[PDB]
């Protein structure tokens, strides 16, 4: 099922490389990335090798730029398949203070303003309690996003984030 394919070039062009499994480093295929189709699947892209730096996530689609997946710049070296429970349930406690302290909010909704919501533009700690989310550096979805499909995250360095900036996040859905 799952199929993804990176171009080196805008418009499909260019050295490609394609992928039906995750894959931990295909630097040696492929020097930049400035195209993809996701044949399949919903997908987290990497900046760099072993899931490492900037990441993206792709649902099925064309993507003729890597503007069109909000990227940050031309580099990817590694990807996955995200697993979507067969269960379909999404709730997630977000955190005022690292190590689940603080004041804490709970959801099953997306949330495109936290500071509209919450009062909050920083999240220190997050339960992810059933599903997988995404948070977004910027409000509405923008800006550098971090995947959130572990169970329990105590500082914003575990979601892969040196800045505790969160403004917005929502589910992935199939
Ligand atoms: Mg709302």
């Amino acid at each position: 099922g799952t199929k993804i394919t990176f171009y080196e070039d805008k418009d499909f062009q260019g050295r490609r490389y394609d992928c039906d499994c995750d894959c931990a480093d295909f630097h040696t295929y492929l020097s930049r990335c400035n195209s993809i189709k996701v044949e399949g699947g919903t997908w987290a892209v990497y900046e760099r090798p072993n899931f490492a730096g900037y990441m993206y996530i792709l649902p099925q689609g064309e993507y003729p730029e890597y503007q069109r997946w909000m990227g940050l710049n031309d580099r990817l070296s590694s990807c996955r398949a995200v697993h979507l429970p067969s269960g379909g349930q999404y709730k997630i406690q977000i955190f005022e203070k690292g190590d689940f302290s603080g004041q804490m909010y709970e959801t099953t909704e997306d949330c495109p303003s936290i500071m509209e919501e919450f009062h909050m533009r920083e999240i220190h700690s997050c339960k992810v309690l059933e599903g997988v989310w995404i948070f977004y550096e910027l409000p509405d979805y923008r800006g550098r996003q971090y995947l959130l499909d572990k169970k329990e995250y105590r500082k914003p360095i575990d979601w892969g984030a040196a800045s505790p900036a969160v403004q917005s996040f929502r589910r992935i859905v199939e």
